[PDB]
């Protein structure tokens, strides 16, 4: 769709994303798969990912913020959408207006949300209650308070107790069941992320929340080792040589740098130039990376910096190890400046945020 | 202008940027100040920054890529624009069509570019030749090739040899090398070698344009430059979030995380919660950050993560030290998900990429 004018880009394999989504629905054929497309689908492009997943049966998405929900709605996503973070109470009408479900983290928040609803928006307010079941970050910890909140919701016909959830293990899961069994059960009961949806069946819940594994990565090497399914990595990060120089070794200049999310710490990494592992030398610049190459490498040759294979020296996890971080952040680092080139069979289309 | 629905954002002070720009033109009254707004003006937002700079006399911008240049043209920018990186030769008509000047890094590139020009685009191709004066990076290192490239340009009425440039005891040799190469051929209209450091520290009688980048935004390229200069620079960026929930030692939850550019390494940093220095504890998550806070801290309290002062424990340089990187990268890391709230006098307007 969009044009692009620099030879540096991500390939995003939508067939891989659909195939990983199908792993989850195949393994839990009686659960709603709430696809987590927060943070711009972990760097891949939430609008195009969410649209593709809807074309592959997805009916419920989760995002981190209301902006992320609205962005989906504005681009024709009609699926159910849950915001996982805490909406500012003043913005309540906007969530009601765009048919966006919200997370209830506390009784205080719910009381404030109610006070901010005017008569202007009159559609249902869909609510999922977040229980803190030990972990200790966002959510309601006491059963009594859980009951109070349900009672407040039932007071208002505009408010819907659509769901209840938590986030992680065995003891915590038991705590979740104990809290939830102390009250009427809502339509959606969910506690599993990617790891949970791969490791545990959890028959008590009727919906799951796979995030990173939809895009083809395990949340940890333990999960990768423990669970004997196959995920398809969806991302390649590619750049073409723009100039070669001899300075007894040839070097190649790539039009990509830390402003694209190829961080300075990548210096000393190896990248893939037509089959050859080539070291990244000298400082990674804002817009340029230098690679030590064999003498036959010329301007126009493609370089794989991130490859769509788990067992690869350019894999996301190896990139994460170089960055002293986790695969999640490597992907989130990839910046707006990179066109995303979506592959769906032999169909190819491009998002380029700079020309929107 | 734009609305936003999460209490995390950047304040961008356009008055500070205009003031820093004025520092450069005051230091160099006889030089064109080619304001570098590449990489979305180092995270500030290239459109809003370039528009503001044009309103304050700026007539020439430099960007990294043609996409960045067309982005400016699409938003009313009429100034000259130079692309500093290497355009794919097949896209040459697009640069010509949009009156964007291009960098010549090599003879080979130039011949490829000329081949791709359509008989039907007949506006000028404005060219700046990049010289490699000792860095062994982008551009022409040999005087004979430089002359050969000029002579090729002279053969085509459609092409203009508009400029020649390079990029920097180390730098004394390079400067002499630049003067020597340029003196061996006809001089073009624009001669330029100085970045922010070069512009703050050197005269360069020979050049007639400068290319300040990071210092336009209020940051020194190094402590050494900060110490040696007699000017003041005004930092232009704050990074702010509000507490969304507190839990009892009181902890505070912030709606910002590593997907926003506040990377996992920020764990153990201190932030400013209404005047109190407070430690980032536990893991920094994709969308959420946990801070140890005084008992009096409540939902809604504002927190400075990056402050607009050089001598602050939340300064961009301190943040860079925590990230084991440089100030440039800290800025570049700040993701599309954060609204930019522009300040210009008492005027305030918001850019929110997700709702664009
Ligand atoms: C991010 C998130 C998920 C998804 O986690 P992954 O490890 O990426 O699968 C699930 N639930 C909540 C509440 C989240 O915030
Ligand atoms: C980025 C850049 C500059 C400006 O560098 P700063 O240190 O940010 O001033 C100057 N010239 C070229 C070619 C650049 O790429």
């Amino acid at each position: 769709s969009d044009k692009y004018y620099r030879s540096a880009y991500m390939n995003v394999d939508l067939n891989a994303v659909a195939s990983n989504f199908k792993v989850f629905s195949t393994l839990h054929p009686n659960k709603t798969v709430m696809a987590v497309v927060k943070a711009n689908a972990y760097g891949l492009g939430s609008v195009k990912v969410a649209r593709h997943l809807m074309e592959n049966g997805a009916t419920f998405f989760a995002v981190a913020t209301l902006d992320e929900a609205i962005e989906l709605r504005m681009h024709g996503i009609t699926a159910k959408i849950l915001v996982l973070g805490v909406l500012p109470a003043k913005d309540i009408d906007k969530a009601i207006q765009h048919r966006v479900a919200l997370t209830v983290p506390s009784k205080q928040w719910l009381k404030e949300a109610i006070k901010n609803i005017s008569g202007e928006q009159e559609k249902k307010l869909w609510l999922h209650i977040k229980l803190d079941t030990g972990m200790g970050r966002l959510g309601i910890k006491d059963t009594n308070t859980y009951q109070e909140v349900i009672e407040i919701i039932q007071q208002y016909e505009q408010l819907v107790f659509e769901g209840v959830f938590t986030h992680f293990t065995t003891e915590q899961y038991q705590r979740f069941k104990d809290m939830v069994n102390e009250a009427i059960k809502p339509e959606y009961i969910h506690c599993q992320n990617s790891a949970g949806s791969l490791l545990m069946d959890c028959q008590f819940c009727n919906a799951i929340r796979p995030g990173i594994s939809l895009y083809g990565y395990y949340p940890s090497e333990y999960v990768q080792q423990k669970v004997k399914v196959h995920l398809k990595p969806s991302v390649q990060l590619i750049a073409n040589v723009v100039q070669t120089k001899t300075l007894p070794t040839t070097i190649a200049l790539l039009p990509i740098g830390y402003a694209d999310g190829y961080l300075r710490i990548m210096q000393g990494s190896f990248v893939n130039v037509n089959g050859h592992q080539c070291e990244v030398i000298g400082r990674v610049c804002m817009d340029q990376t230098i690679v030590k190459v064999p003498d036959q490498v010329k301007a126009g040759d493609s370089v794989i910096l991130i490859d769509n294979h788990r067992e690869s020296p350019q894999s996301v996890e190896v990139v994460a190890e170089k960055q002293h971080t986790i695969n999640y952040e490597v992907l989130c680092n990839l910046s707006r400046r990179l066109p995303r080139i979506y592959h769906d069979g032999d169909q190819r289309f491009v998002t380029n945020e700079l020309l929107k």
